[PDB]
């Protein structure tokens, strides 16, 4: 029916349903569905629930201004939430990027912290490191988040959606990282271990965890890893665990102008001279040296990243080019039984496809 | 020394000191000095003090999103603070006004609520009504006010001024109205009085207070007087007092397009039919019928108003033209022993100078 | 003669001579006169001389693309020259700065490397540290510098100035740092000393030098000090000397967004835990705690900085505000016999005047 | 399958492969393949090879700033390379052409020297003159070419392409003309011949070569032929050869405003009065008087020319119109046994199609 | 006191009074004062008076849409009022003139009808012709004029000026021409006279009047004189009078492109062949041939014309240049006892000063 009334009717079926799909996309996102990870989705519902019952995510007192401790309805801290528009460069929305070079010393993209945060977790899972607490992109509305004067006043009047939902403040997008319990700043424990050495079996464990951290931080090329920035959990009377937690500043789009800037702080630790174990070599090498694994990972990051309103294909390629370079270096250092310290000394490479 | 080296040196004395004055004006304002009213200034210091000791002005739960209960260091509520940039139209700063007509149904100016608030108090004092709690333009900085993401992050780092002041968040300008104790919504009491009439002596008092309210609300042509909006204080075992408290929406720049919109809600009360007393006639008439009193008042409002960044001489004339018209009507109704109700029925006049 | 023919003639004396001064300013700068330091000026003449005789400054092979080893007519390396327009952000000349915020993660100004370079030397002298080899702002023309295609072709034809000078390529402005002989990367020596400890008297010397480095790097808040970046000279059969040499990335305009980025690399050395000596306390404290010394230094930097075409008063204040903050911290740590390591741990302060 | 799923899939086959073709076009060009002339391609590989082994094309000392002597890995000069962006008007890239007339005295196009250079060779081959050394459009990257500050710094970091190529500096496009050995400035020999006349047989040879030069220079209407600009090779104890070498300024788009400007310098030589031989008449006439030969040549030049980013169809027609006019004049002078001198005296014609 | 406090105070006397003068100029104009002609001013007051008492100027039924019959309070027609903004090209206010040539066939200025109207009267008086009824530039406000929707609604609300004037609609500027009684279309009478000739004495009178018309229409170069356009008053049982009444389209800025367009319609009448009398020659020649009279007249028109908001000095010169040309021709034809018909046949001249 190439030019017939039967087809022109079908084209109008598609037209109006595609406009129905495009109208109701924002509501579909703000629903927070994770078919692929029900355990996480549960914790989000729990977060949403305490919000209704009026137990509000509270600002983190000593950290940044942009991060919140999400509480469950009982009162327990269950997650950390960092909203996109509460990041430092949260303004500058009318993308002003193409106007700038058509620059600069900056090596990170402008306002995609929450996506770095989420992407770190995504690389973690793909590599099976389990050091980054599951963290995903999530919508949340709360009295305690930083809204604008207009946003607040608009929201005093009763509003209803249509499925007769009440509408509070506009939900903010951000990273929602699962909170983990009984951990401490890596350096706190690290210096105690210096005073008291650990039983060699336990210490062998700490070292396996630490290697995983190195791998993760090298691939995403974290910009901001201190030794206060990862966490160690350790209880004596016997397991020891690390948690990689502050990954808002990774996935740069070029290696920094000077090598000295943005160092990996763990590279100065004595642990860093210990050559990579076999355990890490056959957990990681089978993956990162398969071109399909890297191809598949790149695409996972593409999907996650595109979500952002400000997404730029040009940037994403630059970002991936850096990562490829890291993967390359890492592969080498893994094949030659080198150590984390050796790895950070290898000259940075970019790989263009 | 009209073109000599002795004078050219004196001109450079003036140049650099006038630039020193213009540099350090913002710090001079944010200091909150009131030579003319030390009692008020004291309460501001007290507000500033609790801020340092970490007793923060808290958001008013049931009212608007833009208003805060300032507390003293003890915990007592001492003032209401409404910041300019937390008003509904707080955005729209790059004055976009001349671009609009060179409009509209709107009869109030855009973002000068705090000045209406302050101006109401200023008219109160000039007329000696003492129904508006002293309220002035004040700078305050606090964790609990609504700042932007940038403003917050910028302020985590230690900053010092130079007289080695610490610098918190940037101080906000707004209205700072003295809080008054033991009052209730005018209509709460008003309906009780209907059930229980008041002793005629007390009732005569309520009526004197009420006349003052009428006068104030008519001259500034309040846009937003409900009967929940003014307050009555009354304790039995014998004085009764009114408080005019929510004057953010007065000093319009034209009479509203339709007379029916923005009514004075007290005009429907039975009290409003009672003709103006002698007490009010010789408290007000000697003032508002002296052209110099009005001239002097206009200039007080000019000085207060100009403070605003968005101030517009064109608007201020329109504003004053309306007020003159009200004063005119009021003068008439006062000379002819008319009642508040009669007064609100008189056709609105504008007076152009 | 306020409006007379005698004065109008004098005003024309000034008009045409001020236009003569403004015409011939560029030639006056490109002359490289240093009344205040004849020893340096000599070395510049020597550099200019080898240029004529065709001994060309050669590109530094392993470093950056923007730096040249200036040779005397004999062949000896006598200076390092880094031209402004060969810096990384050398383009972007039509100042596009005000168009950007009226940003950003960048904490250094755009294209003022040569001035940081020169300013470091200027702070050195003022404090009498003598660890930075004298370095000033200098004009040089050479075949080997990176010119544009036009600049090169234009310069094949014979040109003459008028004092019948020949004109080669257009002279470039940059930093001209005196070359120092027999030094090596600080870490080269530092690790040898670890194998072989130094005689305690010599080692006490190394420590006095090192303190000076700390002081310099903290005040200008160098962004880019590695342990390959300063140099140690040491000959055994007994003095030891440091040279602070790569100061192109100091005088930031804000403390970096994250404390972890741009660390001072010497802070990890064991030397850094040794508390500040008396020798440094009475060489520096008498200076940096006199408000006039700081006032005088600020003005020296102002004069040097303004030279740049892109200079911005707004930036320069931000820059000075940072430095004041450093001076403040430094003063404290010097009074309390603290160590360099303690000093870098003190929270960064900004001081606004 | 005009609107079916089988076809929509095929359209996506084309879409993504055409985008793959368009992505990887620049890499395809920078490869320098000449199926049609393997002997030339070889010399390019040889040039590329010495570049890797670090034998760099060196600047031509006495000529222009834009030309380089390409060396093979042995050290021998094998080619002359003139990059497009090192031509005099190499800037002005954002084509600013249509903005200019919607002018001027200029009769050559702005920045297509390398194409004139290449086109001269292309006309040579088509006419079988063999006086222009084979010269084609070629990409080359080298330390010694004139790059920008950014281009240089960007290229210090290791980069890799993906077929795991290393990436040096960005390759420049230009003309790559085969270097020819043992030649001298035409006038050098020409004046010696005046002192010593040549054996009449040899001299008859010189004259056949010279006619070919005339033909070539007249058709492309070279703008810049001196008598230092073509070369004669001559060895006594017996052949003599000319080489037409500097053809960067031909293919004008109009005849010059004044006939006197841009003369053909050989027209003043005594040789120029000698009428065209039969040898040239039946080598050239059979060609240039066949309309198909001219049609075919025009299309060869079209293909070569379009390569340029700045190409303009409007200009190319004007260019071809001039050439047609020359061909016309030339045909005439060839039919009537006229001499080169007669030919240059014939009034310039333009032929529009 | 050239730079003293005594003078700076006097300069502020001038500043604020000159701003007082400039503020209250519009009110000063809208007052309609004619010191120089009290008889006219009276009739304006009378017009204003009937307006208040609600006897409104009524639209002229058969003429243009822009003209009104002003009535006195009794009901008698006393004047014709043509408002500027009711002319055909009344829009186009934001002068768009300089944007047009930096054109055209149009030979009149855009929207200055009322000034032509007024200027005709002004030329009449200066020459003492007394055929144009006194007409001046006048402000009037009336319900019946054509106002905009906004103008009307704005004016329902009571407004007062400050000398406690009420404010009706905004007053319009226009021409206010005295109405004259018992006249008829010139051609009505003219054709009757053809049937009945007039007594020769009366006819001699008609001819003197007619000459005056010719003079007036030629000098201002009326564009639009029909024979219905001037009026004759004639009563039998003995004077006869003409009235020149519709002069809205004179003072062109160039002679029309074609001579045939805009003819003087009286030129076809038989009267027009009768040579100019002595009476007109010594009433006009003594004037128009004195250069000072013309100089003085030009300045009177300048003053009148400048009033217009759209006034343009460039145009006014062109206008005066045309008139000078007419005066020149007229002078000639008056000296040589020529007739009106001869005069209109003389080629148009422009005279530039
Ligand atoms: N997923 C997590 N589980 C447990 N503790 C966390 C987690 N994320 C952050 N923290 C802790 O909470 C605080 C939050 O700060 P962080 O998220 O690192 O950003 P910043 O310090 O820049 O605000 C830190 O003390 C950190 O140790
Ligand atoms: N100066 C004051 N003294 C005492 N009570 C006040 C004062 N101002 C406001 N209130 C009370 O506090 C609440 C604040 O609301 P208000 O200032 O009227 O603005 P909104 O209701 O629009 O937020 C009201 O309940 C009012 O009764
Ligand atoms: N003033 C100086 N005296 C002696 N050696 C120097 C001096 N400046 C730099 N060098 C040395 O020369 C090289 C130049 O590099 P440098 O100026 O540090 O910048 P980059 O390494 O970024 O090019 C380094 O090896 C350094 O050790
Ligand atoms: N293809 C070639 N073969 C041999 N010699 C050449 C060739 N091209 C140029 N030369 C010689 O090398 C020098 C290069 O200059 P040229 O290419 O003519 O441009 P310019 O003189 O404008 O730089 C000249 O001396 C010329 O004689
Ligand atoms: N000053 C005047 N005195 C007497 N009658 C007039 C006067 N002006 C106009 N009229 C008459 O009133 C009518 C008005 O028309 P007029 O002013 O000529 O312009 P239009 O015909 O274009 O509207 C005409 O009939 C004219 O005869």
């Amino acid at each position: 029916p190439l030019g017939s009334p039967e087809f022109a009717a079908q084209a109008q079926a598609l037209a109006a349903q595609a406009a129905a799909a495009a109208h109701a996309a924002q509501a579909h996102r703000e629903r927070n569905e994770f078919p692929e990870d029900p355990e996480f989705e549960a914790v989000v519902r729990q977060a949403e629930l305490a919000i209704e019952r009026c137990i509000f995510p509270e600002r983190i007192y000593q950290g940044s201004s942009g991060s919140y401790f999400v509480k469950d309805p009982q009162g327990r801290i269950i997650a950390v939430f960092k909203p996109k528009n509460e990041e430092p460069y949260g303004h500058l929305n009318p993308k002003w990027t193409k106007w700038l070079q058509k620059f600069g010393r900056d090596c990170l993209v402008l306002n995609q912290g929450y996506l770095s945060e989420a992407g770190a977790s995504l690389v973690d899972q793909k590599l099976e490191l389990n050091i980054v607490p599951r963290t995903k992109v999530v919508y949340l509305a709360s009295e305690t988040f930083n809204y604008s004067a207009i946003d607040r006043v608009k929201s005093r009047g009763k509003r209803l959606a249509l499925r007769f939902n009440r509408i509070g403040l506009p939900p903010k997008v951000g990273s929602f990282q699962l909170f983990v319990e009984g951990y401490k700043d890596a350096d706190y424990w690290l210096r105690r271990f210096e005073a008291e050495p650990l039983p060699e079996n336990t210490n062998r464990q700490l070292l396996l965890q630490f290697e995983r951290l190195v791998v993760l931080d090298y691939i995403i090329r974290n910009t901001d890893r201190g030794n206060d920035n990862w966490l160690i959990k350790y209880d004596c009377p016997p397991v020891i665990k690390v948690a990689a937690i502050d990954n808002g500043l990774a996935f740069p789009l070029k290696h920094p102008d000077s090598w000295r800037a943005y160092p990996f702080y763990w590279a100065w630790l004595p642990q860093a001279k210990v050559p990579f174990s076999q355990e890490i070599k056959d957990l990681i090498l089978p993956k990162i040296s398969d071109p399909n694994f890297v191809k598949d990972l790149e695409e996972d990051l593409y999907e996650l990243f595109k979500k952002d309103p400000g997404f730029d294909r040009g940037q994403f390629h630059k970002q991936i080019a850096v990562m490829r370079g890291q993967i390359l270096n890492l592969t080498q250092a893994l094949k030659d039984n080198k150590s984390p310290l050796h790895l950070v000394q290898m000259p940075p490479v970019i790989v263009e496809t």
